[PDB]
């Protein structure tokens, strides 16, 4: 039986309240071991080998969260045979874009929630953690880049997005669709994602003591300028529009993120509509702003790719090649 | 057969381009009376009159063309059997809440556009602009409030928004569904929305020359807090989070928030999920904070009903009711 | 604290396999009473009281089971505040729209299942029963027709349908949405269906020991008409055809669907395909063949419907009135 | 400019109404010519040869279209760049599925169809036949198998099928996505499917006149074993129960079809439920009746691989093996 790791950071799937009925909870008071002795049968699929990463809800989820484990994904790679990651739900698809883009293991790494806490009736979390294993041991799992696993369904990390704000089935790849289903401790995949990963991109974070700042701005009728102001007067070194449509600009916000372009700001158009690409040659002539199109990537997850991006160039035709690859 | 009157706004629906293969396009130089004239048949159910209120991209919507289009409908009411007005698709779903709540009118009121120019191949403008005039000329299509008519379907101005950056089928009512499918002329209609619009609202417009300053602040991994201190600064009246998961907030967002919300700035809380509710008794104690959960209404369509409830309260519990009843 | 009785059916909700892990169940050794006592927490919202009315499969529900449940409903509605019935997955969606068709009772009639065995590791039936339960116990439920709930969703009887083979989020209302979403035990509830319903509709079966003989024939490439041929050479009363695209039929199939209908066999026209109105007024000229279309009817819901039509009339204009108005 | 061939089989693409407005259309009465002299600009990206292979509604698809189509495409592919072929949405998608195992040209060949017919306002199918050229015309769409082109997305001729009976936007691959978007005339492929298509299956229609007999069977409640019956009684070589949830039958129906693999029928389980795969290890034991389980193919795509897998072996543990790799 191989060996599998469970980092651990907190998220709903470590969460608590007084009741099994009620709604509320906290998360940050259940540790690794309590979630790995809720799973018994783990025993007859992997030796698991729990660790404490942090323990946090993934609303607060940070920079230096993300390069503590990517560097101890990498740094360990040789010691086992595939990672699974406990994370909360409200983040994981940011966390999972950063390790997928990152991380220089090919041995599966796996993400896994939970939408209801431990505490409460019919909770998804233990059934959850199970698939996250068996997806973590099927070597059928490899060089499919980093993984998320929710809901008997295993999702690229790039695609894979939270869809609906309670529902157990809410982590979707919404444009591109699902890798594979797990049924019965087996995984039919039919599908990779064509996009570069892990070991196939440019970006070593094993030196960085941090990421370039990157910020976000949300674009809806009468939008302010103030935010977008505030990140360039703090002198950010990228801004990720969440623009309304194909990605377009209230026209405050366009003025104040084309001006920033023009000293070296990059900024990245990307959409608050929650499927499809923001596409070039539509109504913005990003050429001549200096300004990047997300593609397929939500503004979150541009941020992502965004800030890796700057720690290689600040060439805005380079930083739209690489949102064209990655 | 019945008088319609047509407000046209803009949008890509009288947005064209070089040629009708190509993505290119600019908003804004076809007339009201031109669109008509495209399409015959809709002398066959209406008699149809135009009128030109704005000709702009509607990323560029803005409270006072708001104020102007309640205003003219409410003035303009007694003179037509019905209302459609052309907008483009980037900020419809944000408009057609706002005059969800502030229309008194309660003939049909159906708002239209298209995602494919004018100019295109395969165009949906004529044959969106056809069903809307079928949905406004419907005497079933009263009472049910503002609503909008894309891909053959009639959808409420509540719920409604836009799912996808490029496909005709973009508009969807993504938790409650549609209220009726057009075919052949007709519509059979199954649902009508539970909340409270038009003349079941408190909100009146006619003497208000603007409207209260909310602000729309994105949380993600690492989030700054420079957006939402560039609002609290500025005295904005209300501040809407885009939360993560279930409408949470990141560290330094949580503290700058709970400050504004004791210091004279409306709170609520949304979520950048495009789906479901923010909930109330989850991880967030609303009440301590002075918070208010925006439900199924989305972090631009929450705007748009608190910007409404602060013309007539600022206390955070009259708030909430309001955010429960319509 | 309400009065709430349990009619149980079977399903996969008392359902058991050998391990909480694999896959493997067989449906009906559990009883009604060893359900409740499983979960404690209804004793905080309701007194419920459990019958079991048959154990079995749904995929072997049958005439009698509804005529069965109909009758107890409808003889029990002044005992009890609400009722809950549990059933399998397979063929709720027909049980449902049967009650709502025929159940007399307007107090709250909730059906509900599980699509993971009692066993296994995060069952859904436990959590799914106490909303079942939260629904039927709400005051706001009643009036609304019979009701599906899975999920932590409140689901119509017409519209509702299994949509996925072995997800816990399968149940949806795919045409015109659900009615109502439960969160910390209360629910939302924005829509309910237009369609008529228990007490608006004329059929009674109180006196009846059977109904009449519908049977499905499936549509494809090259179909065979031995199936069709089948049921008209038995003398069924009436056939519904699981058509192709828009309600379309094999040229085969069509020749001996035309013959049935002018032969004494009723014949509405639904589709294979799981979304949309099967339509008047596309390809088929139902009024010269004496066919009737089933708009949004799904082929086992138009069975329902076409059975219940038929203890009433067998002219297929006044089938079609009924198929226009439940 | 490379040259792309327009094999024309009928559909509503090539349909027609006296109305552009009303529903109403009758299929095989417009020629190719009229279709590419819709689409001016195709002579922007190929030079194209349409061939009027024949022309009807696909509702009447049958075996010896399919077997001329994938004739004609293995018998032309050195004469041409790439494959497009006009059908109808109806059976769109086994047509698709079929040639996806029998082609063995690995040169593109897409299908492209049109939900509102040539005479209607907004008709889709002059775009989608540019799009369709548009793949077909892309080297990077060589070697992924036949596909299927509608709305602005290639789609696998695998997973794809229809979801809507009327929305333009109805093809979808419902399990595990699209393999591309089409902006602007250019194609980001993002997928592959990993089932094996084309020049990687065995099945060789060169030398066939016909194909084996496989007939569908549709499960409900009540369901009567009369369609079974008379299929079996006929000697079908296959057959394929649509069942109910997780690929279950009524019972009727499972025992005519258990005796019929016994005698050597073979027997396929799929289902009615729209998405998901029809599994193993559920409630059927299938070794001990000899039956296959149709994993995420519907029932009538197990027809397809049905009966080419008839055309190898009548042994059912090797039509599972076909089942599990094709």
């Amino acid at each position: 039986l191989p060996n599998i790791t469970i980092l651990a950071t907190g998220g709903t799937i470590a969460g608590g309240g007084d009741s099994a009925t009620k709604s509320n909870y906290t998360v940050g008071k259940v540790g690794v071991e309590n979630l790995v002795n809720a799973v018994p049968q783990l025993k007859d699929i992997a030796n698991v080998k729990g660790e404490q990463v942090v323990n946090i809800g993934s609303q607060d989820m940070n920079d230096n969260v993300w390069l503590t484990l990517a560097k101890k994904i990498n740094t360990d790679c040789d010691k086992t045979d595939g990672f699974v990651i406990t994370h909360g739900v409200d983040t994981m698809e940011e966390t999972a874009y950063f390790l997928d883009l990152t991380v220089k293991c090919d041995k599966p790494v796996v993400m896994v929630g939970a939408m209801r806490p431990s505490t409460s009736m019919s909770a998804d979390g233990p059934f959850n953690l199970y698939n996250a294993v068996v997806t973590a041991a099927d070597k059928a799992s490899a060089n499919r880049g980093v993984l998320v696993v929710m809901n008997d369904t295993v999702l690229d990390g790039r695609d894979v997005t939270t869809t609906n704000t309670t529902d157990v089935a809410t982590f979707k790849s919404v444009n591109y669709g699902p890798l594979g289903y797990i049924h019965n401790g087996k995984i039919d995949y039919q599908r990779t994602p064509a996009r570069k990963h892990t070991s196939d991109t440019p970006f070593d974070v094993s030196k960085l003591n941090e990421l370039p700042k990157v910020g976000i701005v949300y674009n809806y009728a009468n939008a302010s300028d103030l935010p977008a102001k505030a990140l360039v007067d703090a002198g950010y070194d990228g801004i990720v529009s969440a623009g309304v449509g194909n990605g377009n600009l209230y026209k405050s916000v366009f003025d104040t993120l084309a001006t920033a372009a023009k000293t070296g700001t990059a900024v990245v158009r990307s959409s608050r509509v929650p499927t499809g690409a923001t596409t070039q040659d539509a109504e913005v002539d990003d050429a001549k702003y200096g300004f990047v199109a997300s593609g397929t990537l939500n503004p979150q997850k541009a941020r992502v790719l965004l800030q890796l991006a700057l720690t290689q160039t600040k060439d805005p035709q380079q930083i739209q090649q690489i949102f064209n690859q990655y």
